[PDB]
């Protein structure tokens, strides 16, 4: 097998004032808990993208086993384009995860890994809409590499130009963690 996961962790933390990647969560950090889950899922390769907090994250975390990709501020796309350059040629696609969503269950990752490769694009259907993890087939890599500005991944998984398949998952769309109120809500869970 060659199963490749990408975890994007390049978001800026202007609203927080400290890297969201490094916020405490359980006994680890927000990003750490996401990487712990992903490592449980049985990926053969894991690619992590980092942004302006790369220095801070690199100096604070053990990133052994991860292919780490560092990008410079594009103002929000370039993280993914450069992550793809690291993908193993024998991978038939990527599972895409966000670094600030540590609440995704490993069993949801094993499901998308199992059935995802028979789709061009797969998203998860939660009770309250569409969310990560996504699957993208290698046939969409070129398109992913051409994303820019507002024409990003989110808009792509909503396009009728590709056959986007859905995986039904119990629960709610993972909490994105950009504000302090988002973090508080995350800590108030489980």
């Amino acid at each position: 097998t060659q199963i490749t996961g990408v975890v994007l962790a390049a978001g800026r933390s202007n609203r927080l004032g400290t890297p969201k990647q490094l916020l405490p969560y359980r006994d680890t950090t927000v990003l750490g808990a996401t990487l712990d889950v992903a490592r449980q899922a049985g990926f053969d390769q894991l690619i992590l993208t980092l942004g302006g907090a790369a220095s801070a994250v690199r100096a604070a975390m053990a990133l052994d086993g991860t292919d780490v990709v560092v990008v410079e501020d594009v103002e929000r796309a370039a993280s993914l384009r450069v992550a793809l350059a690291r993908v193993h040629p024998r991978a038939t696609g990527i599972v895409l995860m966000l670094g600030d969503q540590p609440q995704v269950a490993p069993a949801t990752l094993r499901r998308i890994i199992d059935v995802g490769p028979a789709t061009e694009i797969m998203v998860c259907r939660y009770a309250d809409g569409v969310g990560h993890p996504f699957w993208f087939s290698r046939t969409v890599f070129g398109e992913l590499a051409r994303l820019h500005g507002d024409k990003g991944v989110w808009k792509l998984v909503h396009s009728g130009r590709h056959p986007v398949r859905e995986l039904a998952v119990d629960g709610c769309v993972p909490l994105d963690v950009d504000t302090w109120d988002d973090y508080r809500r995350l800590l108030e869970s489980v």
